[PDB]
C-alpha cells in the first residue's frame, strides 16, 4: 500500500479541444432551424426562438449535424418521431472520433509516449453502447490494452467536474498513474423540430453545441518532461434543496429529450455562496473576487445571476463567457474549454499564474438533480 | 494532501443482496417462454432452447417481469418491435428500488449511521436516465445531499469488478470515506420473443436473471464498530487479443439487444493464466488451487473451460456455480453475490478465513471488449 500510492496532488499536465468543422452563426440560426425543420408557418414560435437566440450571448456553435444529414433523416426533423436508431448511427461513431481529436491535442502538448497512459475516463451525454466510447477511443488512439477504463454515460453538464474528481483519486492513489480524461458531446441525439407544447426544448436548441475536450492528469510530475497547468485540491457535490425536476433528460424512442424549468438560474444563484463557503472556509478564503472562476456556461442567465449574487467583477466570468460566445453550451466538455481559455489568455496577457494571476480557483459543474459539483483548483506560475 | 488521505487498504465491511420475489424455475422455462411470447409454432427453436436450458446449470432465476406485465406490454413480447419507452417505464423505477433492497441489507450489517456514507457508486446495464439511478437511490435511502456520486451506466458483466476498483481508489485516497457500491439489474430491458435469425438472443434468455447487490467499502476500519470481510489488494483490466465483437450490446428502439459469439468461453479460458500471472507474480503466488476464486458466472461453459485450462480442483468454482444455480447470470451484481456466498459458506463450514480458509483470492469480471477485470483479494480470519 504505502509505496503503491503517489505523494503530491493530482495535476492537469495538458488540455486539448476539438469541435466539428461545421460552424452555425447564432444571428441567422432561427431562420435556419425553422427552415430545415419545415416549421416556417409556426410564426409566433419562431419569434419566441428569435428572442431566445438574441438573449443567448452565443455568437456561434459547432454542429456535426448538417442540412445534408437532416435531409437523409427526416424523422429527426419531426418533434417526436421514432428516431433513436438513426441518431445512435451518427453519435456512436462521432462521439469517440471527436474525443480522439481532443485527446491527440492533449497527448501532443504532454509529449510523453502513449504507453505511459495508465487510465482512461470517457464522459458523454450523447448516446450509449457496449462496448462503450472508452473502448472505441482505446482502439482509435492505440492505448495499451491494459489501460484501466471508466465509461461515464448519460452524465449531463456536471460531467466535466465529475471526470476531474475521478482522475484526482486515481492519480493520487496510484504511483506513476497518468489519466487521460475525455468529454465529448454531439447534439444529434437531442436535435428535433420545434413544438409549442415543449418551450424548454426550444431553449435547448438556442444553447447546446458540439465539442470535445481532453486532459492528462497525474500526481508527482516529472521535473524535466511534464509541465503542470492546474492542481486539483478538493472536489465536492451537492443536491440543491427544493430542486426536484428542475433539469431532467430522458433517452427515448425519439432520442434525448430535455426538461428545463425557468427556476434553474435562481436555484443555482441561491445556493452558490454556501457551496463556496463549504469548499473555501477550510482554506481560510472568503473573498470571491480573489479566486479565479471556471463556471459551467450553462447559459447567460446562470452566469449573470451568480455574478450578481456573489458580487463578482465582470473580469471573473470572462473565460466562461468567451466559451459560451464561441461554442455555446457543450455539456460535459465546457469546463475543460474554460480551463484552456483561461490558461492561454493568462499567458498571452503576461499574468503571473495560469489562473489570471490568482493562486486559488473554483470550478463549478451544474446538472440534473439539481446537482452542483464544486472543485477547488490551484494555479501554477507563468 | 497528507491530512486528506486514508492509511490502509480498502476493505469490504458489509454485503447485502436482493432479488425480485417472482421466481422462474429453469425446468419449466422453455414452455413458459415460448407460451408467453406466443411462439409455440417455432418447434425446432423451442427444442434448441430446451437444450440451452438443460445445459445452463441454472435451477431458478428471479424476474421482475411477470406474465401480467407481459400481457399489458405486448410489443416487449415481439422479437424487435418499438418498445424502449415501455421497457424504461419499468426499469427506471425497479432498478433503484431493487438497489434500495440490497443497500438497506448492507447498511443493516454495517450498523453505522447513514450520515457516515460519503460516496455512492451505482452500476447497472438496465436502462439510462437523468438524473440517474444514483440520484433516485440517494432519495430512497435518505443519504446526505452532499454524497459524492458516480453513475455507471451500460456497464455489462464486468461492472461488479469496476465498482470495487472505483471504491478502492476513493476509500484509500479520502480519510473517513465510506463508499456504498450498488449493482442492480432488471432484464425487462432485454426480454424479447425468439427469432431463428438471433440464436445468441436465445442464449441470453436461458442465462440472464434479475438481482441487486450492495457493499460498504472503507479503509482504516474502526476497531470497535466495523468488521472487515475482504480486503481489496489490486485491480487490473485488459482487452483480450482477437476478441473484437465477441460481446456487444446495443440500446435500440426495441430495447437492449445482445450479440454473443460461441468463441467467448475459449477467449476467456485462453487468456486467464496470463491475467493470474500479471496479478499474482508480484506477490510470489503461482499455485491457482491455493487461492479462493470469485469468477463472474457468465455461464457454465466459461466456468468449465477456465477450471480445465487452469487445472482447478472442483472445490474452487463451488461459490460461483452456486450463484449460477440459484440466480443465473445477474450481470454486474453477480460477483458480489459470489463474495457473499463464499463468506457465508466459509463460516457455516467452520473454515479459518472468509475465503474458504485461503489467505489470497481472485475476483474476475468479464464483459464487452472482450474485457477481463482482475482484482486480488485478501480474506480475514473467522
Ligand atoms: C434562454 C435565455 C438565454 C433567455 O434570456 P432571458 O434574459 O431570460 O430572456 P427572457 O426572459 O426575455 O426570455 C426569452 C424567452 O425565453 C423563454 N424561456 C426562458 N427560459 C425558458 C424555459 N426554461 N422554458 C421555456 N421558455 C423559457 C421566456 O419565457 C421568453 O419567452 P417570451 O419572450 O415569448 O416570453 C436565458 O433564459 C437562459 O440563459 N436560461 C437558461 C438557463 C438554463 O436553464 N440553462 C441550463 C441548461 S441545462
Ligand atoms: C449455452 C450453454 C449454457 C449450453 O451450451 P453447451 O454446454 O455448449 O451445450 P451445446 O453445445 O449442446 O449447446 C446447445 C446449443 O446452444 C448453442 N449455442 C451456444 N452458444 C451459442 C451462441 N453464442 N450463439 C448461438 N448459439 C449458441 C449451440 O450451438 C447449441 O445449438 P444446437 O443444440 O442446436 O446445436 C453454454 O454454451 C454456455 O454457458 N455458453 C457461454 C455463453 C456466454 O457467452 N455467456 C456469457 C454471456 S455475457
Amino acid at each position: 500500500r504505502m509505496a503503491q500510492r503517489a505523494e503530491g496532488l493530482a495535476t492537469v499536465l495538458a488540455i486539448g479541444t476539438a469541435v466539428p468543422a461545421n460552424c452555425v452563426y447564432q444571428a441567422t440560426y432561427p431562420d435556419y432551424y425553422f427552415r430545415v425543420t419545415k416549421s416556417e408557418h409556426l410564426a409566433d414560435l419562431k419569434e419566441k426562438f428569435q428572442r431566445m437566440c438574441d438573449k443567448s450571448m452565443i455568437r456561434k456553435r459547432h454542429m456535426h449535424l448538417t442540412e445534408e444529414i437532416l435531409i437523409k433523416n427526416p424523422k429527426i426533423c419531426a418533434h417526436m418521431e421514432t428516431s433513436l436508431d438513426a441518431r445512435h448511427a451518427i453519435a456512436l461513431v462521432e462521439v469517440p472520433k471527436l474525443g480522439q481529436g481532443a485527446a491527440e491535442k492533449a497527448i501532443k502538448e504532454w509529449g510523453q509516449p502513449l504507453s505511459k497512459i495508465t487510465h482512461l475516463v470517457f464522459c458523454t451525454t450523447s448516446g450509449v453502447d457496449m462496448p462503450g466510447a472508452d473502448y472505441q477511443l482505446t482502439k482509435l488512439l492505440g492505448l495499451s490494452p491494459t489501460v484501466k477504463r471508466l465509461m461515464m454515460y448519460q452524465q449531463g453538464c456536471f460531467g466535466g467536474a465529475t471526470v476531474l474528481r475521478l482522475a484526482k483519486d486515481i492519480a493520487e492513489n496510484n504511483r506513476g498513474a497518468r489519466v487521460l480524461v475525455v468529454c465529448s458531446e454531439i447534439t444529434a441525439m437531442a436535435f428535433r423540430g420545434p413544438c409549442k407544447s415543449h418551450l424548454d426544448s426550444l431553449v435547448g436548441h438556442a444553447l447546446f453545441g458540439d465539442g470535445a475536450a481532453a486532459a492528462i492528469i497525474g500526481a508527482d510530475p516529472d521535473q524535466l518532461d511534464e509541465q503542470p497547468v492546474f492542481q486539483l485540491v478538493s472536489a465536492s457535490q451537492t443536491i440543491l434543496p427544493e430542486s426536484e425536476g428542475a433539469i431532467d433528460g430522458h433517452l427515448t424512442e425519439a432520442g434525448l429529450t430535455i426538461h428545463l424549468l425557468k427556476d434553474v438560474p435562481g436555484l443555482i444563484s441561491e445556493n452558490i455562496e454556501q457551496a463556496l463557503e463549504d469548499a473555501f472556509e477550510p482554506l481560510g478564503i472568503h473573498n470571491w473576487n480573489s479566486i479565479f472562476w471556471i463556471a459551467h456556461p450553462g447559459g447567460p442567465a446562470i452566469l449573470d445571476r451568480v455574478e450578481d449574487r456573489v458580487g463578482l467583477d465582470k473580469k471573473r466570468m470572462r473565460a466562461s463567457r468567451e466559451v459560451l460566445s464561441e461554442y455555446g453550451n457543450m455539456s460535459s466538455a465546457s469546463v475543460l474549454f474554460v480551463l484552456d481559455v483561461m490558461r492561454k489568455s493568462s499567458a498571452k496577457d503576461g499574468l503571473a499564474t495560469t489562473g489570471e494571476g490568482k493562486d486559488w480557483g473554483v470550478l463549478f459543474g451544474f446538472g440534473p438533480g439539481l446537482t452542483v459539483e464544486t472543485l477547488v483548483l490551484h494555479s501554477v506560475p507563468v
